[PDB]
């Protein structure tokens, strides 16, 4: 997982290392140590733990496996999109596509 | 990784499951049974494996780790965008969540 996204994703949030360390599940004292690691990316977050992430923070798997800075913030925009909106934005970009390009 | 999402990825390339695993530096003999694994989750590729298949398959990385169905279909439209088409995306975007919703 892209540390700078989990980090740019917690601060979103408003939650402190610690916080979102125990947000899921993590032991009090070493839960700040623990995200930290991740953030830094010097351990990586199995499948499981990614999907706890995501939920707590709020935001799109892929988007913490989005490598591409203007794609990741693309991402959160359509992901906050309502339901109606959503579906304006779909057709859209069908239309362009097919313009084609 | 998502297999549903590399299969998928796979499938659109064009690639068999020998032929993907040789393109990221598998061994002949068991390139098709790697994939396979990755594929079925019963293996997970670590973060520089990951880049590797995104880049092959032509995909963004985030692809892979987007259990959303709707949204992984449009982080690939998105994506096939030209950079005249990707201004004018973003234009509309802003303009909806501005409407905001």
């Amino acid at each position: 997982m892209l540390g700078t996204r989990l980090k740019a994703a917690r601060i979103r949030a408003g939650y402190s290392q610690k916080q979102l360390g125990m947000l899921v599940g993590m032991d009090e004292f070493s839960a700040s140590a623990r995200m930290n690691q991740y953030e830094r990316e010097r351990h990586s977050p199995n499948m499981r733990t990614s999907e706890q992430l995501a939920m707590v923070l709020q935001v799109p798997m892929a988007y913490l496996y989005c490598p591409e800075d203007e794609l990741a913030e693309l991402i959160l925009k359509v992901s906050s999109l309502t339901p109606e909106f959503k579906k304006e934005l779909t057709r859209f970009i069908e239309q362009l596509l097919a313009a084609q390009g």
